[PDB]
């Protein structure tokens, strides 16, 4: 086997490169940097920037050895931004920052009520609710809109439905942020969270704790927003045993399985790792479906016969949209919520004949996977039908794998999916022009520029 010391790639000038990290952009273009590095050092490429080290690959083959390598308590990355707050307020960390024991201990039990078949059945009434009330805000604005049309950035209003769903099962109560006027306790909130996203993105590289030393506003704002969502667990909390003298907290709390202190943490970071994600997925989604009508109407066409053969049956219908769950799978593809899986290698392992020693940095690149041409014939074009009647595991990575794979995996399905099934059912999303979309890179795969639907009733 080839030695460690022979991998390709520029970890030999880590410190330059972090100069021209820094020098210009370089923070927005991580997932066009990672492309550029395998169609230039190939398959597998060994990286240093810094302190910050790594071993890439690209090939679904090499993401078999690495995930069978991760041992019994996989560790990915670390988010720094949001371990220095729990540090600071003396917070325990959740099933997301644990690692070890801990995250296992924990992780089994938050299965039982987050990612199992029996409670996914649970959360389909209260997603669709949320669903259907998500229709009823888009037939408003046509309605004034006049013509039957609504050409809009639905970013902030997918983000709202993101939200309001993921606290619906989370804490088992109705935000109510798709209202036209929502109360200000949810517009608070709302605010926070996304004050909390927009301070995270900073402090990824700059150490929190240097801008804490500096008292700057950035560290200020992400403890401020941070607070804000850890009062409103406490008063869910608080409404819950008063109720005793229903949502995933709700059923916590009564099991009595993980302290109170443990069943608050993994609650808030369950939240803030599905806000974000679903809504971006949904609005490239949308996107794709306005720049492909032809898979639109094949999905709608899907949908309706489902709607008709399950008898009003949610559960029925949900398991009669093959091709909706393969263009979920497709959008992932092509904008991954992550750019990377990390799991720091505990085992010497050897990827396209190269020793990788253990305790190694390994990601795996879903960004280029997904526009490679190799792995995905006609990568640039949105066709779910790649993913039907083909067979494919480390090839839809969007979700993770393994054991420590993304919990609501189940929670985001389902909500995109009724999502999608009432939308597709009440509207046409039409792109307001052709012009291309450029993606950036900020904690997620976001457009450069805000990207405007049109929404016609049908
Ligand atoms: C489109 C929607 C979503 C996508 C694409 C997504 C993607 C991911 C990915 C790639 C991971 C890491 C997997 C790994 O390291 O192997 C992850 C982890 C996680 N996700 Fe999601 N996610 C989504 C929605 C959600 C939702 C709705 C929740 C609700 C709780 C959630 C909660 C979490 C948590 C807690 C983790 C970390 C769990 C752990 O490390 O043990 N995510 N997600
Ligand atoms: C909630 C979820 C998305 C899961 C895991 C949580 C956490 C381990 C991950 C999620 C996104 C990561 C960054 C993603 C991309 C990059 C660029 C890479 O080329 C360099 C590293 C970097 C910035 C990652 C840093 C840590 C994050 C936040």
């Amino acid at each position: 086997v080839r030695p460690f010391d022979e991998i390709p790639g520029n970890w030999r000038n880590g410190w330059l490169n972090l100069y021209r990290f820094w020098r210009s952009n370089g923070f927005r273009n991580l997932h066009h940097i990672m492309v550029k590095n395998f169609n230039k050092f190939g398959p597998i490429y060994r990286e240093k920037i810094g302190y910050y080290e790594s071993v890439n690959i690209i090939n679904p083959e090499d993401a078999a050895t690495l995930f069978k390598a991760e041992g019994l308590f996989p560790r990915r990355l670390r988010v720094e931004p949001w371990v220095a707050y729990r540090d600071y307020r003396n917070q325990k960390y959740g099933v997301l920052l644990k690692n070890g024991e801990d995250w296992r201990s924990n992780r089994l039990i938050l299965n039982k009520e987050v990612i199992s078949p029996n409670v996914i059945q649970k959360f389909v009434p209260l997603l669709n609710e949320v669903a259907q009330d998500f229709v009823s805000m888009v037939h408003k604005q046509i309605e004034r809109s006049g013509r039957g049309k609504w050409t809009v950035d639905l970013s902030n209003d997918l983000f709202r439905f993101a939200l309001e769903s993921v606290c619906y099962v989370l804490y088992g109560e109705r935000l109510g942020l798709l209202q036209d006027n929502p109360n200000p306790e949810s517009q608070r909130f709302i605010d926070s969270v996304t004050l909390m996203f927009k301070t995270t993105s900073p402090m990824l590289y700059i150490p929190p704790g240097l801008l804490r030393r500096i008292n700057s506003k950035i560290w200020r704002d992400h403890v401020e927003a941070w607070d804000v969502i850890f009062n409103h667990a406490d008063k869910c909390i608080q409404k819950i045993y008063r109720q005793f003298r229903p949502g995933v907290l709700a059923n916590l709390l009564l099991q009595g399985k993980l302290p109170i202190e443990d069943i608050k943490a993994s609650i808030t970071e369950l939240m803030a790792g599905g806000v974000d994600t679903t809504s971006m997925t949904l609005l490239w989604t949308l996107y794709e479906l306005a720049r492909n009508p032809h898979v639109q109407e094949e999905l709608r066409a899907e949908i309706l016969a489902a709607r008709q053969q399950a008898q009003g049956d949610l559960s029925k219908m949900l398991k009669s949209v093959p091709l909706l769950k393969a263009a979920i799978k497709e959008t992932l593809r092509l904008y991954p919520v992550a750019v990377s899986l990390q799991r720091y290698i505990t085992e010497d392992i050897v990827l396209q004949n190269y020793h990788i020693p253990a305790g190694t940095l390994v990601q795996v690149g879903l960004y280029a996977m997904g526009r490679n041409p190799e792995i995905f014939p006609n990568p640039e074009q949105y066709n779910p039908e790649r993913w039907l009647k083909r067979e494919n595991h480390f090839k839809s990575l969007g979700f993770g794998f393994g054991p420590r794979q993304c919990i609501g995996r189940r929670i985001a399905e389902t909500e995109m999916q009724l999502f999608l099934i009432h939308m597709l059912q009440n509207f046409k999303i039409e792109t307001n022009s052709m012009a291309e979309v450029k993606t950036t890179f900020d904690l997620i795969l976001v457009p450069e520029k805000p990207i405007l639907l049109t929404l016609r009733p049908i």
